[PDB]
Formats: structure tokens, C-alpha cells, sequence
């Protein structure tokens, strides 16, 4: 699809069977969500934010569906101010800036 | 121009007759700048992100010029890691996410 940027672009994805809203991120490296629950073992994370740096836990190779889009990469948990789905998996499913 | 999300869309822009790298961030409501001078009248705001917020200072109707295209809005300027350019000049620019 084409997403204009009047409001925020926000968009419902899907991972561990549950539905959520998340917000297309381009100038976010990597993706952030709220705290939730995945499996398998995560490792420490490093993000840095407007306002500095935040610890994160790193889940690798998890499955989110982004508008309909199946992607399966690293998820970061943490305390985010939305859902922010980023570059690596923007990149996943064909997303680019145009102008 | 199309922009890939490979690497972070740094774009340059020309604002106060000053050359600059920013970073087209579709998950930012406002476009913050590093220090500098910008003519007129401010006002102070605070914003945040991941990491909290930032004390910043609102200059109104500034002329900026991002690859080419001209536009018009509203800059703040204040510790900001890197410069961002907001939605609230992308779409000025008739910026969009495509996939
Ligand atoms: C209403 O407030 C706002 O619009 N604030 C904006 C904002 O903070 N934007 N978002 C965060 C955010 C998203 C949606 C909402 Br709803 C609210 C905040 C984040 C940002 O893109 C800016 C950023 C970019 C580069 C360096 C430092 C910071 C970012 O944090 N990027 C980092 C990141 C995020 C997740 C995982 C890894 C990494 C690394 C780096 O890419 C504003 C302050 C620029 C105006």
C-alpha cells in the first residue's frame, strides 16, 4: 500500500497469535514492543532514544504478521512509548520512502 | 527519489542557508534539530521518545529545503542525538511508505 504521513502510520500486526497496533518506524533501527510475552532465550539490548539509552530484551527469529505481510525476525521487549516496528523488518517486507 | 531502509534514510537539507544530514523519521511527530540559531521567535516544548524527553525550543514557520523540496513549518532545535525530520514536514514534501 502507499501510507501518507498527515497521522501517524499506524498499522495491526500479529505475533504470538495476538493482534496489536504498531507504528512504521523508518527512522527506528530495529523494532520495540511493549512488554508481552515470547519464547525461547533473549540477550541484552542497547537502544538509544530520544531521551538516551533503555535496556531491552532481544528475541531472535520471532514471526509478526505486518498488515498481512509475514515477516520473522529479531523483536525487541521493552518500555517503549508505542509499538515500533522498524528497519530490520521494514526491510522485510519491501518498504520504502518515496517522495 | 526512492529510498531504501537498508541504512538509515539520512537525507541532506538546507536550513538557516546551513547544510545538514537529518533522518527521514516517519515515527516522529516533529522535526528536532541539534543546536543551533534559527531567526524569530520561540517557545519552549518538551518531546520524547525511547529514553524519555528532551527540553527543545520551538521556532514556527522556517523555511527548510529537503533534497530539492521546499517547505515550510515548524523546527525545533535542542539535544536531539541526530537531526530528524518529522512528519510534519515529510508530508510537505509528499513523502509516503510504500510496499
Ligand atoms: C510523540 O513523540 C514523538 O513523535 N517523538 C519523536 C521520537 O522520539 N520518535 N521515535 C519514538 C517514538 C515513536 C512513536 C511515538 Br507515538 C512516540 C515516540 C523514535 C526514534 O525513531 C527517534 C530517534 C532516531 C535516531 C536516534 C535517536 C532517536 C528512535 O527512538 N529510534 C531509535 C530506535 C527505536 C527502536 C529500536 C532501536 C532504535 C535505535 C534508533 O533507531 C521525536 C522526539 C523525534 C519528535
Amino acid at each position: 500500500p502507499q501510507i501518507t504521513l498527515w497521522q501517524r502510520p499506524l498499522v495491526t500486526i500479529k505475533i504470538g497469535g495476538q493482534l496489536k497496533e504498531a507504528l512504521l518506524d523508518t527512522g527506528a533501527d530495529d523494532t520495540v514492543l511493549e512488554e508481552m510475552s515470547l519464547p525461547g532465550r533473549w540477550k541484552p539490548k542497547m537502544i538509544g532514544g530520544i531521551g538516551g539509552f533503555i535496556k531491552v530484551r532481544q528475541y531472535d527469529q520471532i514471526l509478526i504478521e505486518i498488515c498481512g505481510h509475514k515477516a520473522i525476525g529479531t523483536v525487541l521487549v521493552g518500555p517503549t512509548p508505542v509499538n515500533i516496528i522498524g528497519r530490520n523488518l521494514l526491510t522485510q517486507i519491501g518498504c520504502t520512502l518515496n517522495f
